[PDB]
């Protein structure tokens, strides 16, 4: 009976599925956009406004530009930035601190003016950098530990929640289990749409004899069974998953997720017009040792493999990986954008010293 499903015959598939199941209820840090450069730029905007004329300061003391400028594209773009700067400068002692940092406390009017003009090219250089950093911030604002946890819990357990996801056939199988195990253990009337459903299909001990208990590992203590046609799969899944200790690397990376999906894709085997994960002998993935303990990717072929990536759990993990791929790069970019903007802030605080000494 070497060709039947025997104990340990699905053990290597199970190791990969255990790694995927450990993405449930995940608490990971995500690469963060370093937004300290936005504050550095705001400080430059505050210095610029402090040094401005009484006529200019009067425009802010709101909501949109004054008559004559409501349609000027530069005023439309800058209005919220200027308003934020004016609001910050109303705070007790804020303007005095801004001027002190710039060496402009008690500065003569001619020095204040020359200093403001000296900031023109500096602010023009910094504007481009700050706008890119703001774009990065917005483009990655949905890449958070909470959104990732929810997406991965959808992948593993079919439950759109950040924590407390647990096995429930009503969620792990799309629409709950089917009339028969063979029909439940199909994906691509798709049913086995989560990692947990995949583990049930590849590992469960059916009731009624002729089962393939311990296919996923001899150390599983199947204390019960999955019932007939997976009717009580939850009890058996608990015993199977109790053997899984996997932990993903932290912080979670796109590369790790991509490697997990690639590994699965490299294990699916095509026979007679379908794909299979888990040992398949004959008839269907019914849970009987002489038939199969498997997911049938119905109609999946090498050439239609793109459809594997549309199965819900695969799509959810792919979406997380795509988001992390972007945020990893944008986070590394943001470190430098913010360092540059802090340097521009320091530069702006130095112009007065040059101007004083040039005048003297
Ligand atoms: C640091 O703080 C200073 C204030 O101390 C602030 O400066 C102000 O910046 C704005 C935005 O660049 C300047 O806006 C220009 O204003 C002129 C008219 O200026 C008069 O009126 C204003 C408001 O009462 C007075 O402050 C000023 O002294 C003058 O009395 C407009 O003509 C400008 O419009 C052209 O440029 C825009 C881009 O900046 C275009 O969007 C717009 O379409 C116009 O361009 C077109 O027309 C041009 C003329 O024909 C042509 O040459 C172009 O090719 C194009 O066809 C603009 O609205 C304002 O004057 C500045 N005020 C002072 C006192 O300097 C800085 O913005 C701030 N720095 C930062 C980084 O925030």
């Amino acid at each position: 009976a070497a060709d039947d499903v025997n104990p340990d015959d699905n053990k290597e598939d199970f190791a990969v599925l255990c790694a995927l199941a450990a993405l449930a209820n995940l608490q990971t840090t995500v690469p963060s956009i370093d937004t300290s450069g936005l504050a550095a730029y705001d400080n430059l905007q505050q210095l610029n406004l402090s040094l401005s004329s009484k006529e200019w300061k009067s425009l802010f003391n709101p909501k949109q530009p004054p008559e004559g400028f409501q349609s000027d594209p530069t005023w439309r773009k800058q209005w919220p930035i200027w308003v934020t700067a004016a609001a910050a400068l109303k705070a007790e002692n804020k303007e005095a601190a801004v001027l002190a940092r710039a060496g402009l406390t008690n500065a003569p009017e001619e020095l204040r003016n020359r200093a403001r003009l000296a900031l023109i090219p500096l602010l023009a250089q910094a504007e481009q950098i700050r706008d890119r950093l703001s774009e990065i911030q917005k483009q990655n604002e949905d890449t958070t530990p909470t959104a990732i946890a929810k997406a991965l819990n959808k992948a593993v357990y079919g439950q759109d929640k950040e924590t407390g996801a647990v096995y429930n056939s009503a969620d792990c199988f799309s629409g709950n289990v089917a009339d028969s195990t063979q029909n439940s253990c199909k994906a691509g009337a798709s049913k086995a749409t989560t990692v947990a459903a995949t583990i049930v299909c590849v590992c469960h001990k059916k009731n009624g004899g002729n089962d393939a208990a311990n296919a996923c590992g001899r150390l599983i203590n199947h204390q019960s069974d999955a019932g007939a046609n997976l009717a009580t799969a939850s009890s058996d899944f608990g015993d199977i998953i109790a053997t899984c200790a996997a932990r993903p690397p932290k912080p979670l990376t796109a590369a790790y997720l991509d490697s997990a999906l690639a590994a699965v894709s490299a294990r699916i085997r095509f026979k007679n017009g379908n794909g299979y994960l888990g040992k398949f002998k004959a008839t269907g993935c019914t849970g009987a040792a002489a038939e199969g303990l498997c997911v049938e990717y119905t109609a999946l072929t090498a050439a239609t493999m793109q459809n594997f990536y549309k199965i819900p759990w695969v799509k959810e993990i792919s979406n997380v990986a795509e988001a992390l791929k972007r945020t990893e790069k944008d986070a590394a970019e943001s470190t430098l954008l913010s360092t540059w903007l802090k340097a521009s802030e320091n530069q702006g605080n130095s112009v007065a010293q040059k101007l004083i000494k040039v005048g003297d």
